[PDB]
């Protein structure tokens, strides 16, 4: 079937039900926690059955998804306890509109089978990004304790000053983001700057030299450093502060790393972030 969740009590019941599917449900779980704290991206949660759902999809509002090319807006967060149910649920046009350029995100790699099946029946092509999921040790201990000083090196506070990311910083974030470099990615970065608590280190003339952001899933993302300032652990500082902020507010701290990126794996380990067994996935889908 198809049921729309509404209000704090249902979103809390969904969070509780997803705790035993961590870390595979983490991409959804983080999104739902941020939906329950002001729903800044104006998302909605769909399940196939309630309360005993098998598949959950977080989607945006139809009337916000006007640009068929804007896969940053057209993002769906999925977790399923049964791949056949999942395929039947993602087959419903009120759940996912496959006629747009879209992204599916999940910490559950097994969904690949479902998405490759629908690629044939809904006539889309798919490109998959698969990365290493990292979680803070504090978040593992709170959420998945059965799976279980991390402070950055001191830097000169006269040279580098911790601030928030300003909207005027969006273009530099966009320039360095692996998934950015265009106007659609710039607008998405600007929505993350408006919506969430992000950190940067300012150098000469309040130019950002290193930055840490997060998106509507709660994941820490879009972090970067100007090339001239790399190898001074500036990015460790912005990420450390962003994580401390989220931990103090009771949110999960998690991120992902390209398995080829040795520097960012070592940076994450220096903060006591742990690689998890369930990969981070994004499927970019567009009509043939």
């Amino acid at each position: 079937g198809m049921f729309l969740l509404q209000g704090a009590q249902m979103l809390q019941m969904l969070e509780k039900s997803l705790r035993k599917s961590l870390p595979m449900s983490l991409k959804v779980y983080g999104t739902v926690m941020h939906m329950n704290h002001g729903n800044p991206f104006n998302l909605k949660a769909l399940v196939d059955k309630w309360p005993d759902f098998q598949t959950v999809v977080i989607r945006p509002q139809e009337q916000d998804m006007k640009d068929d090319l804007d896969h940053y807006t057209n993002t769906y967060h999925v977790y399923s306890e049964d791949l056949k149910n999942c395929q039947e649920f993602l087959d419903l046009p009120e759940v996912i509109n496959w006629k747009q350029h879209l992204q599916i995100q999940s910490t559950q790699s097994s969904l690949n089978e479902v998405i490759q099946n629908l690629a044939a029946t809904k006539s889309f092509k798919v490109k998959r990004s698969k990365n290493i999921l990292y979680m803070a040790s504090e978040t593992i201990k709170e959420l998945t304790p059965s799976l279980l000083d991390g402070k950055p090196k001191a830097i000169d506070p006269e040279m580098f000053k911790l601030s928030s990311v300003d909207p005027s910083h969006a273009a530099v974030v966009n320039r360095f983001w692996l998934f950015g470099g265009n106007e659609r990615s710039l607008r998405f970065i600007e929505r993350c700057i408006q919506s969430f608590p992000n950190f940067c280190l300012l150098g000469p003339e309040g130019t950002p030299v290193s930055w840490s952001l997060m998106d509507q899933t709660g994941e820490m993302r879009m972090a970067g450093t100007l090339p001239e300032y790399r190898a001074q652990g500036l990015v460790t500082h912005a990420i450390y502060q962003q994580a401390q902020c989220l931990l103090k507010r009771g949110f999960p701290v998690y991120s992902h790393v390209d398995p080829k990126n040795q520097i960012m794996q070592k940076m994450s380990q220096s903060l006591n972030h742990v690689p998890m067994p369930s990969d981070w996935n994004q499927w970019n889908c567009e009509p043939l």
